[PDB]
């Protein structure tokens, strides 16, 4: 899950490795997050915690991950396989490496200390 996401990400951003750039940047990306985002880039990451905290509200994610997309030429597509929860999942995800890939990335803000936050 973690892992699909980590591809798309590299899927619009060839160069990085997510896990390493993306983790702990700013109040939002990484776990958890409160306060105000610091920059655009944790703007998406914001979005990015909501839209599963969305996602946690819909009745067919009771149960609920584990879905499905490609990558080609540098577009991601999610799936039509993917069930309901899944689907919305990916779309998250989706959503949130087309953000990171069009906002600037702030070394300042990368380990951002949580009393910032
Ligand atoms: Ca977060």
């Amino acid at each position: 899950a973690l892992w699909q996401f980590n591809g798309m990400i590299k899927c619009k951003i060839p160069s990085s490795e997510p896990l390493l750039d993306f983790n702990n940047y700013g109040c939002y990306c990484g776990l958890g997050g409160s306060g105000t985002p610091v920059d655009d880039l944790d703007r998406c990451c914001q979005t990015h915690d909501n839209c599963y905290k969305q996602a946690k509200k819909l009745d067919s994610c009771k149960v609920l991950n584990n879905y499905s997309y490609s990558c080609s030429n540098n577009e991601i597509t999610c799936s039509s396989e993917n069930n309901a929860c899944e689907a919305f999942i990916c779309n998250c995800d989706r959503n949130a490496a087309i953000c990171f890939s069009k906002v600037p990335y702030n070394k300042e803000h990368k380990n951002l200390d949580k009393k910032n936050c």
